[PDB]
């Protein structure tokens, strides 16, 4: 299903990082 990657970016911020949509699921990543 189409993924929300802005909401993503503000959730992995919670870790430090940020969040990428690979194959429309979140990761986030250590780059």
């Amino acid at each position: 299903a189409f993924c929300n990657l802005r909401r993503c970016e503000l959730s992995c911020r919670s870790l430090g990082l940020l969040g990428k949509c690979i194959g429309e699921e979140c990761e986030c990543v250590p780059y």
